[PDB]
């Protein structure tokens, strides 16, 4: 079950968290692709593949596809409409697997609504913050990026699906780390991605419930 | 005049706001409904009947358009669509009696332009921020329910309608009911609900152009 | 080109900014329109003529078909369609003339979306902040119109053109000026509109590029 889950971490195809990120997309280089691609064909585990309008992510779903093992969680870069999680759904229908889309675009922030309701196999959305204020032009602060929080997580609870905050930058800043977190858990993020494990056990306390919630 | 109205007050069928509301629904337990139905069916005077999509508020329609008499408002929880003020708006057509929404729900929130236009006996649109805020998964303070009110006085503005805003929760946070109330003005709300009479008089006050203002 | 520019000067016809803004409308008064008129019909420069709505904007219209000569930028208040945009074009498709777009109400800001794709000819959006704030019935701040900036940003980016922020009132707080350029250009505005030339500087400092950043 999807909304349990507080920590997603990325780490590289190429080489506690509640879920693994095994990620095919920026992280990994364009020449680097191939390799990372098949290491990753060999607790529940998630794969980012490289972008449906990318040759990398045609590539991604054909070995996928090929060589038979699929992750419990397929996570989809710049989704930018519910076609995009309904192409994905019925190519992973044949050969039990969930689907995650990230929200960084502006295209796929309009389209939130639909993108959220797109398929029963949607099981959360994950916000591109970076992305998303690169492509709006904005900075990466909080302020900038409120509307789209907010919009993403009313989609997510509109359709019983949890969102995902996307991951802070400054490992150092444990203070940041801290405040942004607690902020994404006050707009009613379930969960927030992570880049480093020191991040992890962080944001899993301030995801969990307290034992008077739980009474 | 709804623009005029600065505070509402709720206070229970069973038993100085400019407007009262007479209320049938979260105050009254379940035991109490036909109890505090027929007292409330015995200066501008609301009465908030049970959601349409209760057993409650189907009986409590009955009750009114039988024993003949009716508020100058009647308050709508829950309202979700525009086909909820239309079906009291035509129930009323029978026996001057003006409608009030509540918008407490994600799906009330999505669909608030159609709402804000649905009839012409529409008088304004109260926000519930503690059913958004449980509804969404957010805390109820004002960050992750700005948008929720931003979009809220904005369709009440296109149709010429006040936005009232939610109840203040702490009776003994003076400062808290100051502050949000002063929020809720520069927003362009032009009212707010109250669940004690302790809180009008600063609704009230927070709510009335100053002598420097109206210079 | 329009992502280079970040001032943009209204000055009355009555009477370094990088694209000064001939001002037929809400500067001039009623008396005078036929006079500023006429002025104006005899470095990149905007014209702002009266609302197509208005019978000063047909005038306008009327008086720029005629005698020929059309400024590089038409400027034109109250956008409120995409049709508003797609009029002018057509109008000047006859006699290299771009479009610039204000949204300044309720109406115009719901319709972004469309207004911001409405023509190539378009070439950027600026956000009337007072009558916004006026047509929701909110104070001209910040917070109460965070939600209209940050959409009409959105919008603008999706098309490939910039978002230009509304003038700030106080002449004599330049501390003010400062703090809302800051944050405009945060949310991913590219330049400010202003209505005194001793605002200019400040405004074109601030939207000026560090040497990290052209690094």
């Amino acid at each position: 079950d999807t909304y349990q889950t507080r920590s997603w971490l990325f780490t590289p195809a190429t080489r506690g968290a509640d879920v693994a990120i095994i990620d095919l997309e920026d992280s990994v280089s364009q020449a680097d692709k191939e390799q990372a691609r098949q290491k990753a064909i060999s607790l529940p585990l998630a794969l980012r593949i490289n972008g449906l309008d990318t040759r990398a992510g045609i590539e991604d779903i054909h070995a996928l596809l090929e060589c038979g093992s699929l992750p419990d969680y397929l996570v989809l870069p710049k989704t930018e409409s519910a076609a995009h999680l309904q192409i994905l759904d019925r190519l992973m229908m044949f050969a039990d697997t969930r689907l995650i889309g990230i929200i960084e675009s502006v295209r796929g922030l309009n389209a939130v609504e639909s993108i959220a309701a797109a398929t029963p196999k949607l099981a959360g959305l994950i916000f591109g913050a970076a992305d998303m204020a690169a492509d709006i032009g904005a900075a990466s602060t909080w302020e900038p990026l409120a509307l789209a929080r907010a919009r993403l997580v009313s989609a997510c609870a509109m359709n019983g699906i949890p969102a995902i905050d996307a991951p802070f930058f400054d490992v150092h800043d444990v203070s940041g780390l801290q405040s942004e977190t607690l902020r994404a858990s006050d707009f009613g993020f379930s969960a927030k991605a992570a880049i480093h494990p020191a991040q992890i056990s962080t944001i899993n306390t301030l995801f969990t419930p307290t034992a008077a919630e739980i009474r």
